[PDB]
RNA sequence: GGGAGUAGAUAGGCGCUGGUGUGCCUCCUAGACUUCAAAUCUACGGUCUCGCUAUUUAAGCGAGAGGUGGGUUCGAUUCCCACAUACUCCCG
């Protein structure tokens, strides 16, 4: 056995094999890697051939000089994809965030007074005015967002939230579990479903220092299921001096019934035009810009947060904010169409299968492919919109050769690699998140995967 | 057939409490049981009131002054006046 | 693909039973009865395999297999469990 892992060859000797062949930076690495994976099936026993090393160093090579990290064509025609990153950005953003990225800038520097400045200063002009609030403030997340103004405001000190929206977001975020490493008492109110203001109201107390309410973005209840309006809240906050912090999560901006699109999901002016203290949001969900915690409210408010020692490890870095303040600019210009997320759900139904054919179109001459355009309902808002369910046009294709199964998982070893759902061993393509150059990334992709 | 099964045992006496073998007293609760540990598969049964008081009398009757865990997702308010939390309380 | 429900014979379709399996229908064959048909009636009947005699075969005899394995039990076709497989329904 101590000479069946003799026999391996030596890193000298595989780089050498490898002469112009690749890097010998990463010819080594590969090596190394590869001559750890023997090393171990052979003491464990578990291997007695050799040969598959050399074919597999080279694939280490071929992979290894490839990031982890790809670009990803989205068919699922989840907009607000949690797992795929999110909202995408407009070109126009990349451009002006690739320009601050390129040199120095005055990110911390005021040029008036040419002393140092706030780097937060140069946004919250925009967010006042968009929303309507008296100050605001942005750091890392929402999640942070959340968790700062607890510590900010009640550590120490009990916090009303209904036992209804105490939601677990995400892999790692759970309201409980960070509003106690928060130091606020958390004061649970009223049942899962249902939940009055009498409640709300019945709690407080001494060290009541803080009214939350967190809105349900990733999940919704019907059946009998009752919650305590907005404008209640606010009215119980201002009888007994107490605050009102609502965490809207999706971070819309606007009302969204103005684009034809009827729901009642939260959005800041309309939440702070209300009576609401504090308001917060992800930027990377139903803004559509790049990831950051939004906050706005009352003055007196904004400045206790800003002053927290703890703002300075999750205020944001230089990229989100130039992107942020790029998304910021063009929302005052109602240049809606210019973000991602707004333009793919507000697309025309007319719009969709407009791209829905002309896929189909290019698809038709690829072997063995059955091609077909389906008019299904889905839920295009993934970290923002639950209950959402709006019509768009699925490509839906099927090969007799290859099972639907095996099917989606060469697609996510394309380069570029693509996404899509699985319904009844019948692969699917939602239009709704797809971009045109795509189509032609698409064609190319399925024709060098059935012929090869 | 049950509201005429009901009909007759209502229109007069019946053996409610009494057990007709030994000719004294048993329990009413006696004649239902039978059935329900056959079709449950239970070891044994009981009945009371309604479903609301049966969720009250089996914590204050294992759990009183102790600890009973439960989902956060699982504290209902069913009907107008039910509450998972208020009545454990209680 | 992931879940779940339904499931299974020792001639073949449907159903049941902790007493060494059993009821209805079918097929077959066999037999009986018939002018004929029909009807009817009857069957510790039937597969596979292995070992034994006969040995073309039959024919007889003995044993076992209920998807596979295991367990409980005095006794498992029933119950339980595990795996596999078939039919159907929910989700990606």
């Amino acid at each position: 056995m101590k000479s069946l892992l003799r026999q391996i060859p030596q890193i000298s000797k595989v780089v050498e094999i490898f002469a112009k062949a690749y890097p010998e930076i990463y010819v080594v690495k590969a090596a190394r890697e590869v001559a750890e994976k023997y090393r171990k099936e052979i003491i464990e026993g578990a291997r007695a051939d050799l040969n598959g090393f050399l074919e597999d160093v080279e694939r280490k090579i071929k992979s290894l000089m490839k990031p982890n990290i790809k670009r990803v064509i989205n068919a699922t025609g989840v907009v607000i994809n949690t797992n795929l990153g999110r909202a995408p950005l407009s070109k126009d953003v990349i451009n002006f965030i690739s320009e601050i990225a390129n040199g120095y800038s005055n990110l911390e520097y005021n040029l008036e007074e040419g002393k140092r400045g706030s780097r937060i200063a140069h946004i919250e002009k925009y967010l006042n005015e968009l929303t309507g609030a008296e100050s605001s403030f942005v750091v890392n997340n929402n999640a942070g967002a959340v968790f700062l103004v607890l510590n900010t405001l009640a550590e120490g000190k009990e916090v009303i939230i209904s036992r209804g929206e105490l939601v677990e977001i995400g892999g790692s975020f759970r309201i409980p579990d960070i509003m106690k490493k928060s130091g606020a008492i958390l004061r649970e109110v009223g049942t899962t479903n249902k939940t009055k203001v009498s409640d709300y109201e019945g709690a407080i107390n001494q060290n009541t220092a803080l009214l939350m309410k967190v809105h349900k973005s990733n999940f919704y209840m019907e059946g009998f299921v009752e919650e305590v309006k907005l404008e209640d809240l606010v009215k119980l906050g201002h009888k007994y001096g107490i605050p009102t912090y609502y965490d809207a999560g999706s971070g819309l901006l606007i009302n969204l019934k103005e684009f034809g699109i009827s729901v009642d999901e939260p959005n800041f002016r309309d939440c702070i035009s209300l009576g609401i203290d504090l308001v917060s949001g992800s930027g990377d969900k139903l803004l559509g810009g790049p990831q950051a915690g939004i906050i706005v409210g009352k003055k007196n408010l904004i400045e206790k947060i800003k002053k927290n020692p703890i703002a300075r490890a999750l205020r944001i870095d230089k990229l989100t904010l130039s992107g942020l303040e790029m998304t910021l600019k063009l929302y005052f210009e109602k240049r809606y169409e210019d973000i991602p997320v707004i333009r793919m759900l507000t697309q025309d139904e007319k719009a969709l299968r407009q791209k829905a054919k002309r896929l189909e179109k290019l698809l038709k001459d690829i072997p063995g492919l059955k091609i077909s355009v389906i008019k299904d309902k889905a839920k295009p808002g993934g970290g923002s919109l639950p209950e959402l369910e709006l019509p768009t046009y699925c490509v839906a294709i099927r090969h007799d050769r290859l099972s639907s199964q095996e099917l989606s998982r060469r697609l996510r070893l394309a380069e570029p690699p693509i996404v899509c759902r699985i319904r009844e061993d019948q692969l699917l393509f939602d239009m709704r998140t797809v971009f045109h150059e795509d189509l032609k990334t698409i064609k190319k992709t399925l024709q060098e995967l059935l012929s090869i």
